[PDB]
């Protein structure tokens, strides 16, 4: 399984994606999580990734496409992969395409997580993550068992920075103009794939493995 997850931001990717790597043993690489993980040590990468992460916008295509050539030129991707919240520019789609002909590692399917934008920012502002494994929670829509405690490692949960009212707001402007141009370049491929997401979080799980059922595993 070689695979793309797309949608904005808090449309479920991160939450369908553990239920996905859970099921199927694949390698999860998510972009959003490699930049967070370098701010946090404060590599040069990720100190100039903090200053475009702060303010809501994307980090710049060919330091992001760099990342990603790497990651996927590992011997843990010989068996498949999935890609999420990558790409997010039709230059990135580009660029992946070049990768996977050269790997041999071409795109099964590409899943597009839809969402509508009036919903999205009371799915922000409540997430909660686990400091030491990435789990994600809400606080009112999917709250751990015990308060401020991961189900999965026992970790303590904490807000993102960027989930602030202010930077979400500039977050859906920034990443919406850049929907219609990713859907229709996959469109014209012929494998992008539509999952409504406006529904309990098992029915959209059920909904996706109904998608992935004709690939091996
Ligand atoms: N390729 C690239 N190019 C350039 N720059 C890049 C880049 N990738 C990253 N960056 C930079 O890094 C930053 C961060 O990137 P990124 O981390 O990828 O954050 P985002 O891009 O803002 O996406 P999220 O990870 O925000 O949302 P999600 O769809 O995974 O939803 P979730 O499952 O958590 O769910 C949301 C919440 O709702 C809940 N929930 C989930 N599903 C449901 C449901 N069905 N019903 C109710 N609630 C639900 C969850 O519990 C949770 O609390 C970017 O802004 C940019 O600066
Ligand atoms: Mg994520
Ligand atoms: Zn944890």
């Amino acid at each position: 399984m070689n695979l793309v997850l797309m949608g904005l931001p808090g449309a479920g990717k991160g939450t369908q994606a553990e239920k996905i790597v859970e099921a199927y043993g694949i390698p999860h690489i998510s972009t959003g999580d490699m930049f967070r993980a370098a701010m946090k040590e404060g590599t040069p990468l990720g100190l100039q990734a903090k200053q475009y992460m702060d303010r809501g916008d994307l980090v710049p295509d060919e330091v992001t496409i760099g990342i990603v050539r790497e990651r996927l030129g590992k011997d843990d991707c010989e068996r498949g992969f999935l890609l999420d919240g990558f790409p997010r520019t039709v230059a990135q789609a580009e660029a992946l395409e070049e990768i996977l002909e050269d790997i041999g590692r071409k795109i099964d399917y590409v899943i597009h997580i839809d969402v509508r934008q009036d919903v999205l920012m009371e799915r922000l502002t409540g997430r909660r993550i686990c400091r030491n494994c990435g789990a994600t929670y809400h606080l009112i829509f999917h709250p751990p068992a015990k308060p401020g405690v991961c189900d999965k490692c026992g970790g303590e949960l904490y807000q993102r920075a960027d989930d602030n009212e202010e930077t979400v707001a500039k977050r859906l402007e920034v990443n919406m103009k850049q929907m219609k141009p990713l859907l229709d370049f996959y469109e014209q491929k012929g494998y992008l794939r539509n999952v409504n997401g406006e529904q309990d979080i098992e029915k959209v799980f059920a909904d996706v493995r109904e998608l992935l059922g004709g690939l091996k595993r």
